[PDB]
């Protein structure tokens, strides 16, 4: 059985913790629930850690007092199809292989599934670790609670004796790097300096051997990513988000300075040896838009190249961990701002961006966002009980499973079927424009080999490559973004029509140039 | 927000509680969750209570950390038909009125329904308080969570100015007495001596005015009836049961001495 | 009403039948249930047949004493979509037409449906008989019991006055030949010599006019294909299977000599005029793996060409009726062993294999096969009754319709939804790799015309053709195989990654060669 410790003894040194813990709703929660610090207390000084205390990062540390929220979080949505490749005719991007050629996502890019699986899915996807990590067997794919208990309870490593990234299976890639893990787990929260910069107190950084880092990590989406364990108050912990909002002064709502002030973020820094080490962002309100934006954003978490001279930008560079914090129509400028692109297209040679799941930046300026609606209202609503204590559902999933709470309490004029119909109108329309955008991208791409072999000039090919950047950006935003336009239907429409326009321009350019060589 | 108290100071005078609390699974649960003892600590000695500390009896004192158990408890089973009289041809005892004639249950004996309603149902049944207590209106019969929050949030008293048992409706009885309440609530656990014997320290006893007692009671089936709040371990609190099992030496399983 | 005959009179001549009938569970079943032999008994000698007895091949011969098994067999699974073409974006092989160009399957290749329809579906598919045979009208497609009663109760022939294979509809082929019928019916079991070799006692053989043969055949999947009618014991009758297992000594489990001995096959030969004529394979156990492998295998049942010199291999050659009895990684060697390929690709010119439904060979070595599980456990389980005599379901179909019996009695740790989720994880992953394999095959194929027209050398084109063989094999196995990887997920993964690797090699080869000509 747990035996409480004297928190006043800790507070003698830990004044920041005192200030947070004594005031919030965890003022009665003893440190022993999450820390084993006996040897630490025997050896520490006011400025030197001494023996390092044990800190629990497992989600079951919160589940004995918050079982309802834990059990809701760990539920597996079986209707969220697992390991479903997006580059197929029945998924999100039928022509993805042709369009993404040259990028690691060509090796595998599946649709997302329930949050319990995020860390194991990261470890086992074919693009990440060369096939090094696999489920122990094909039964384990069902085991959401097991994944939550720990990744290494359900996975194997093909070679525990080596730590290099290499291919164990032929059609895999080794794109994983330490930055990725920040959106899968925060088990490393005490072992990683802010931004992954080199730091004498950090075991891990942007330049670490990612296979070694992986082996030290266990739990997905820790409860403390959104809730400070000491104050119980709302927060974020993701460095790239704090960097955008606070360090670069862009605010929580870059398009709305008033909402940014009302729903702001305060950066709190913790030190090692009286040097800044790590940071958190305390929120003014329990604002899920910003909580979810720790991960559901467009980012850099990877090496790339400079737009200016084509030189390599490695993991050592700050730009390898970057939140652009820009909507689709501001993105090209944001990428120019840091002089960065992701890959050269394998067929066209164009410098291209790689977009990823920009839900937060897409939601900005939408009708729902402008009306004060937030991610949680549609994706983790309050539970409705005939008789009971209300709590917030932590099963983050499509509103289709809980339409009464997610939509119909606000939209009293609609039945469930009417609300579903409105979602599908947008998704069907948007998907049609995604498909047409891909058709035109593909038509352009297929002209590049013909143009090159016919002797079309480098100047014309470069003009077409410049068009390819924009045609790509204004399409791929929407295959990356998970709502198929629902989050901002007018923006999707405008973007996708722009993509098509750019590809059509490039097709005309290249056809005319080819025809002139004949 | 709750601010913790120095439990070690309490333990200087409460060794009995110390020995339970420090060993069980509530060793880390601070006393402020269930007690307001500030004025008590200012005035007590080890031999003089001083000001009486307040003890929470509401079930929400436990629901903060044990929401799943609380929400499962308070659920209303709508399929358990409510206010269904047993002396009818389609229930348990078609000839009950003839057979029970002379007993108070002839006035009303319904089938049981969900636990959330036990205290309110005891208060409102036609055989208990002469019809003195009623739901505020006929809508309130659905409200299990409200009954749990407290009986007097959903009921009315026909005459707050009197405390005698009497008939307010013609075909009622006044069979309720203080012993009944021990199987409806334990809000009175610190105000009732063992067995309801007379005692200098007990506000309430077997011989109390049941209408006065009723007004001091709020919550059904308290969580601590089965779980010691200090050790978190399994227990019973009902005096009659302890008296049979232990005092009279009958054991927990009178037909099986080994068990 | 049936009147029994004196079986002892038959047994005077038919000692093999006596030995089987008197010992098994049909010892009390009189011959009149299946044979009308009165004139035969009047005219036969110990060595000459005399007048031929009538033998019932209809399944209703078994249905008066085994109605439960018959009615379960003839059930139509309406959820098994009928006449659904695989070369469509929503089915198994979105790029099949490009990849299979030059082969008859380009004319039509539908997904399988319920067993009742196998013979009629064979007769009416657009690739088989030039459109000669059709359902009497479009209502008849529903009539499973009617098809079982006889094909010619529900079909018409466009020209009863001719027996040649020809096109009656423009976009049909005439690929059917007599070997095909052995996996649709055994109505011809007394009229077909072992392997379809020429034989004086056989009405039909590999070289027969298939339209004439077709007209003599009526019933699908006869009950006696798995059960000897005389002993009632487990058996196979399919010649190609017996040839692989017994004649070529490969065993019932080629990868496991111990299991092969425990679960073996004994070849029993019947003669005409004291010359070997036909054969059956009695099984040691009621082993559905081997029963189902009469048909659910990769085979030759068709003419082809030799790998060595390109010469034609006709129906007259034994190789036209062949069970390779080899897993995907042993297949190329098995095809080299008989010096055979199926077709030349219409665009690339490569010699290619044609694969068909290799469920048995894929199942070998899988986790389930290694644990002693067999096809029937998942596809025709025992019925579970609260009160009743248990029998074996004969409705061979997906386990999704009977998950409690097919999966959950063994997998007590799972709910139905969890088990379904595990199936879909494998199928989704495998299908993604099938689609990627097709993308890379298509990319290679499309380079052949460009390379040929640019003047790339025959030596380079032949190197690419050799790669095409392997890229094709390691893809097509899996579009042919019906489990979308479930039967052997690790093997599918390895094969499909090999396909992609081979195509990528060919693409690089051809692009570099084209670029060198410019
Ligand atoms: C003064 C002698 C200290 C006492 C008393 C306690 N801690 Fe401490 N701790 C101390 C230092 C100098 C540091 C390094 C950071 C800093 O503020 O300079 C720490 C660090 C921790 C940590 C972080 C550990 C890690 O892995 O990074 C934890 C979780 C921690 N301390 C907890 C803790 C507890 C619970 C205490 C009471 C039992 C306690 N500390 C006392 C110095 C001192
Ligand atoms: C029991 C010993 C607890 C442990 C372990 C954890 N929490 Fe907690 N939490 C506890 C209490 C008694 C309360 C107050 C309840 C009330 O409403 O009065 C809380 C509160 C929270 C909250 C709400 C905070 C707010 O609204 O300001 C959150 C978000 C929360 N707790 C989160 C949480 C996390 C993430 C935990 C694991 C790190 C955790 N709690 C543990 C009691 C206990
Ligand atoms: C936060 C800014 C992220 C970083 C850094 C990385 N990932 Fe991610 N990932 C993130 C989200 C919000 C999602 C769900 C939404 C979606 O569009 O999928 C994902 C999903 C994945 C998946 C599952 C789906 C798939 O693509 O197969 C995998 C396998 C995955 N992520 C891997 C991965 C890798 C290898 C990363 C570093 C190169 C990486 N992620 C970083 C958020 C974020
Ligand atoms: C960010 C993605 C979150 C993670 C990770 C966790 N929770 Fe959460 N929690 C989140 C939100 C948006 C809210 C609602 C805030 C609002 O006021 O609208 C909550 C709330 C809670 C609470 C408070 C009581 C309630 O409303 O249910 C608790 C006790 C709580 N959360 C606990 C908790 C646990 C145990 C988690 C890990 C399993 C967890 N949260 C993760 C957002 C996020
Ligand atoms: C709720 C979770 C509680 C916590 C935490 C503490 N106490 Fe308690 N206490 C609680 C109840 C419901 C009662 C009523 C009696 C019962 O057995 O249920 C009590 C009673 C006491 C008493 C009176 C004992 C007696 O002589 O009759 C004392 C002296 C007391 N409690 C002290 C105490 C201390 C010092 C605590 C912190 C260490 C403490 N309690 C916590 C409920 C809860
Ligand atoms: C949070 C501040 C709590 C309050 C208020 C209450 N309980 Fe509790 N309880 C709490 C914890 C951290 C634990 C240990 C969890 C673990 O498994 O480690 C418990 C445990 C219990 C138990 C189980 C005891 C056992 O198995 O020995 C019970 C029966 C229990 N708690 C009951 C209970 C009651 C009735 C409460 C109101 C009087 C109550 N708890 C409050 C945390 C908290
Ligand atoms: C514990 C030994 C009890 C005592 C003392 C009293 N009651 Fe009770 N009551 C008890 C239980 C276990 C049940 C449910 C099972 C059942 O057979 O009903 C009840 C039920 C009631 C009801 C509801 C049903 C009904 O009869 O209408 C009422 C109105 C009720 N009890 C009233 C009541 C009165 C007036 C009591 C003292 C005279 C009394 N109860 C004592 C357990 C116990
Ligand atoms: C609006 C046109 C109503 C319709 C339709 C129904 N009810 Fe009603 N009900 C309505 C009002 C304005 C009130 C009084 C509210 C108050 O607190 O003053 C009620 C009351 C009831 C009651 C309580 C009756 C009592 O005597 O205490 C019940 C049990 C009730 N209503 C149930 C009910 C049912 C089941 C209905 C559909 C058959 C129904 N009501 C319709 C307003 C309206
Ligand atoms: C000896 C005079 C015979 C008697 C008595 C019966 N049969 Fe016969 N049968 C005989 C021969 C020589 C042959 C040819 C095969 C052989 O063993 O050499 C047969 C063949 C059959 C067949 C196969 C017919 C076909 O179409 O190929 C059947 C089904 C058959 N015989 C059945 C049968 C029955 C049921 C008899 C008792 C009524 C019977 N035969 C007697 C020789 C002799
Ligand atoms: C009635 C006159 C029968 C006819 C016609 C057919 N079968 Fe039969 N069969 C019959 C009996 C009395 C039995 C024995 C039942 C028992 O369990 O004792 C059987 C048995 C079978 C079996 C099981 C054999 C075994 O387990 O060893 C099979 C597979 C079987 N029968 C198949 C079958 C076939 C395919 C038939 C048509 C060719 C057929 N039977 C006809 C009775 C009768
Ligand atoms: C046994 C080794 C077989 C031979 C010889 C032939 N077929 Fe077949 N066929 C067989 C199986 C096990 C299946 C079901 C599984 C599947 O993948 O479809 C089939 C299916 C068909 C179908 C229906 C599906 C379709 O392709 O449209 C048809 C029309 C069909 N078979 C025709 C056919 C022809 C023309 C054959 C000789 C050239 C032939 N089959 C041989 C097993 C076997
Ligand atoms: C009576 C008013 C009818 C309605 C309503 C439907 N059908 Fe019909 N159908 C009808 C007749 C008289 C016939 C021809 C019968 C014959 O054998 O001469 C049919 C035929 C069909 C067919 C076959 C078409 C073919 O070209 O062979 C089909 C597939 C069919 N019917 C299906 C069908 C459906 C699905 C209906 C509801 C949408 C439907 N029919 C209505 C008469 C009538
Ligand atoms: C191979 C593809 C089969 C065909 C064709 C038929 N049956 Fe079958 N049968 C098959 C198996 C795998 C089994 C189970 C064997 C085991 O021991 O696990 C059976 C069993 C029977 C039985 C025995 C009683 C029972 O278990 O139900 C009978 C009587 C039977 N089969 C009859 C039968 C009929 C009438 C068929 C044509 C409609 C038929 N079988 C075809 C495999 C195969
Ligand atoms: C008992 C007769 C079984 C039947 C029926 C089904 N399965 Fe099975 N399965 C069984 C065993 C003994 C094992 C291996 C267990 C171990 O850990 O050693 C399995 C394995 C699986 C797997 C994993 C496959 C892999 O290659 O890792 C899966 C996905 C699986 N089983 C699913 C499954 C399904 C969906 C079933 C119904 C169609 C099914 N199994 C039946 C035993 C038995
Ligand atoms: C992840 N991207
Ligand atoms: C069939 N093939
Ligand atoms: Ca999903
Ligand atoms: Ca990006
Ligand atoms: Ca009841
Ligand atoms: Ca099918
Ligand atoms: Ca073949
Ligand atoms: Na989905
Ligand atoms: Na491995
Ligand atoms: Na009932
Ligand atoms: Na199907
Ligand atoms: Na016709
Ligand atoms: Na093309």
């Amino acid at each position: 059985n747990l035996k409480p410790v004297d928190a006043m003894q800790c507070f003698d040194c830990h004044t920041q913790i005192e200030d947070m813990h004594t005031v919030g709703k965890h003022a009665t929660v003893n440190c022993v629930h999450c820390h084993d610090a006996t040897e630490h207390v025997e050896t520490a000084s006011s400025r030197r850690m001494g023996e390092r205390p044990v800190t629990r990062m497992d989600l079951e540390a919160c589940a004995t007092c918050h079982t309802a929220q834990f059990n809701s979080f760990v539920e597996v949505r079986h209707e969220s199809h697992p390991r479903l490749e997006k580059a197929t005719p029945t998924s999100r991007s039928p022509m993805f292989d042709k369009l993404i050629a040259g990028h690691g996502f060509a090796f595998e890019h599946a649709e997302p599934r329930s949050h319990a699986f995020m860390l194991v899915d990261h470890f086992v996807v074919d693009r990440a670790y060369g096939g090094r990590f696999q489920f122990k067997n094909w039964q384990k794919v069902t085991d959401g609670m097991g994944a939550v208990r720990g990744a290494w309870t359900v996975l194997t490593d093909a070679d525990p004796e080596s730590s290099d990234q290499r291919r164990f299976l032929s059609q895999t890639a080794t794109a994983a790097n330490p930055v990725c893990l920040n959106c899968k787990t925060q088990d490393h929260i005490l072992d990683w300096a802010y931004m992954g910069d080199e730091h004498e107190a950090a075991k891990w950084s942007r330049t670490s051997e990612v296979v070694e880092f992986a082996r030290d990590l266990n739990h997905p989406l820790n409860c403390f990513m959104c809730h400070d364990p000491h104050s119980a108050g709302p927060r974020v912990v993701r460095d790239g988000l704090i960097n955008a909002v606070v360090d670069r002064g862009l605010g929580t709502y870059p398009h709305d300075p008033v909402k940014s002030e009302q729903q702001g973020m305060t950066k709190v820094t913790f030190q090692r040896g009286r040097e800044d080490f790590r940071a958190i962002g305390l929120l003014d309100t329990a604002d899920s838009n910003v909580m979810c934006a720790q991960c559901h954003v467009e980012y850099n978490c990877n090496p790339g190249y400079q737009l200016s001279d084509g030189s390599r930008v490695g993991m050592d560079d700050r730009r390898a961990n970057h939140f652009f914090w820009a909507n689709v129509f501001d993105y090209k400028e944001a990428a120019q701002e840091i002089d960065f692109f992701d890959f050269r297209h394998a067929t066209t040679g164009a410098a291209l961006p790689k977009l990823q799941h920009p839900e937060a930046e897409t939601f900005w300026g939408s009708v729902h966002e402008r009306n004060g609606v937030a991610c949680a209202d549609c994706h983790m609503p309050k539970v409705q009980l005939e008789n009971g204590k209300v709590y917030t559902s932590h099963s983050q999933r499509t509103p289709r499973d809980m339409m009464g709470q997610a939509c119909l309490n606000c939209h009293a004029e609609w039945t469930e079927d009417q609300a579903l119909y409105a979602i599908d109108y947008i998704k069907n329309y948007t998907h049609g424009k995604i498909v047409k955008s891909e058709y035109w991208l593909a038509k352009m791409i297929d002209l590049f080999p013909v143009a090159k072999r016919a002797g079309v000039s480098e100047d014309v090919l470069n003009q077409a490559r410049e068009l390819h950047y924009d045609a790509h950006l204004y399409w791929e935003w929407w295959t990356a973004e998970n709502s198929v336009g629902f989050h901002n239907p007018d923006q999707a429409r405008e973007s996708l029509m722009t993509s098509i326009s750019k590809s059509k321009e490039a097709v005309s350019l290249l056809n005319d140039a080819i025809d002139a060589q004949v």
